[PDB]
């Protein structure tokens, strides 16, 4: 499955990917273009695209909308000065024709920091309960500390799997 990871600059996209890859986050720098990582877990082959979020390169996001199987949107839960910007960019994404029906996982990141907003507050600001056109989930997490990441990825896998029924 092809996974696309978006969100504002500094939200923690690359740190989450390296945490999933069991590698060192000490040496992470802002992403000028994008990163690709292949990950095999629980009988699944994930190809993950992590795109840089600085506004200057944000128009490039649309290059990667084709053949997307799931969207992960990352937000810095402790940076309330940037919430309006994060909601504007997500609402634009959800109006894209190429992303019709694609499952949405929101990672409410940096829960380890003082003043981090709870998942329910973030859900309210992003107006997630008004979505009608796709499956969605919000998950609180800390990439520095590893919590929440497994739970999020398990929800996402359930949505993209070929499911067998009786
Ligand atoms: N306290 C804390 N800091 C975090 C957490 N996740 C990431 N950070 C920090 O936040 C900063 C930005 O992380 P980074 O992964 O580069 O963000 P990004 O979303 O990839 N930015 P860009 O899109 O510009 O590449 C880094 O200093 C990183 O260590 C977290 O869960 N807790
Ligand atoms: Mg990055």
């Amino acid at each position: 499955a092809r996974i696309l990871v978006l969100g504002l600059d500094n939200a923690g996209k690359t740190t989450i990917l390296k945490a999933l890859s069991e590698e060192d986050i000490t040496t992470i720098t802002p992403t000028q273009g994008f990163n690709i990582k292949s990950l095999s877990r629980d009988g699944f082959n994930l190809k993950i695209w992590d795109i840089g979020g600085q506004k200057s390169i944000r128009p490039y996001w649309r290059n990667y909308f084709d053949q997307t199987d799931a969207l992960i949107y990352v937000i810095d839960s402790a940076d309330s000065k940037r919430l309006s910007e994060s909601e504007f960019e997500l609402t634009e994404l959800l109006q894209e024709e190429k992303m019709t029906g694609v499952p949405l996982l929101v990672f409410a990141n940096k829960q380890d920091l003082v003043g981090a907003l709870a998942a329910d507050e973030i859900a309210s600001t992003l107006d997630l309960t008004s979505i009608r056109d796709r499956p969605w989930q919000i998950q609180a997490c800390s990439a520095k500390q590893g919590t929440g990441l497994k739970e999020g990825m398990e929800w996402m896998m359930k949505q993209v799997k070929l499911e067998h029924h009786h």
